[PDB]
């Protein structure tokens, strides 16, 4: 799979079996869920941007089909407008940004 | 050109002959840029991150020296913790993610 940037590179992505339409982005160095409940078992943190900071809980080894590829991954549930799928997942996928 | 995206895909731009480090960032639409004056032609816009949103300053046709290629493109200026290229940049280039 190739994607042009014209349009926001967007997928769908099972998270623990719910599906989100996730942003590719090489410019998150992790990833950050809106709208999934994934339990109990987090660490709280903190995610800045454009903007300001925002609380989110972390998530480990968490379940993602994407791409027809299967990983585990650490995953942030929080507010974000959009959901990012940062270079952390992106590094597992094995996605680079070619010229 | 191939980044992994081990480390965050930071490169060296010249704008308006300026040298500036940026971010190659497939999750932003437009491109930000802090600590450059481009001149006085500008429009004052708003923009959304993840925090919150930021006061900027918009530039048109401005020219850019990034990655061997020489592109004009739109350049907002701001309260930027990092500097950012974002797809109206990686689009002209004929940057692409892959997989
Ligand atoms: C999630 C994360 C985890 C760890 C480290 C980082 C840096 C993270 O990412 C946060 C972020 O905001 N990253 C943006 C770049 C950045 C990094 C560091 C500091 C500042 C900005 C992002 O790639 C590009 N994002 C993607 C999220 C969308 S959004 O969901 O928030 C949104 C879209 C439209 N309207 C409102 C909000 C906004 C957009 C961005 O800031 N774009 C501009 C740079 C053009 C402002």
């Amino acid at each position: 799979p190739q994607f042009s940037l014209w349009k926001r590179p967007v997928v769908t992505a099972y998270i623990e079996g719910q599906p989100v339409e996730v942003l590719l982005d090489t410019g998150a160095d992790d990833s950050i869920v809106a709208g999934i409940e994934l339990g109990n078992n987090y660490s709280p943190k903190i995610v800045g941007g454009i903007g300001g900071f925002i609380n989110t809980k972390e998530y480990k080894n968490v379940e993602i089909e994407v791409l027809n590829k299967k990983v585990r991954a650490t995953i942030m549930t929080g507010d974000t407008p959009i959901n990012i799928f940062g270079r952390n997942i992106l590094t597992a996928l094995g996605m680079s940004l070619n010229l």
